[PDB]
């Protein structure tokens, strides 16, 4: 078998589990209108998956120093649909 060990691999995968990852300030966070439950449900760059919110009203914002988020990737509570972690691919 063959690795490239430069890769990302598989650093962001969290199979089995939620992400839970921490934004730091000037990160992107994603929201979903047709997925969250509530205003608070949030994707972070890793795990935001464009082909899960085709036709969907997906609002993106600039982590800041007020920003107190975690990812819910994975977090079966937050969201409506079934998502499919990006890291995954
Ligand atoms: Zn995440
Ligand atoms: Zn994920
Ligand atoms: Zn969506």
């Amino acid at each position: 078998g063959s690795i490239d060990e430069s890769r990302i691999g598989d650093v962001h995968k969290h199979t089995g589990r939620n992400c839970g990852r921490k934004f730091k300030i000037g990160e992107p966070l994603y929201r979903c209108h047709e997925c969250g439950c509530d205003d608070t449900c949030v994707l972070c760059i890793h795990c935001f998956n464009p082909k899960d919110h085709v036709n969907h009203h997906v609002c993106t914002d600039i982590c800041t120093e007020f920003t107190s988020g975690i990812c819910d990737c994975g977090d079966e509570e937050a969201w409506n649909s079934p998502l499919h972690c990006k890291a995954e691919e």
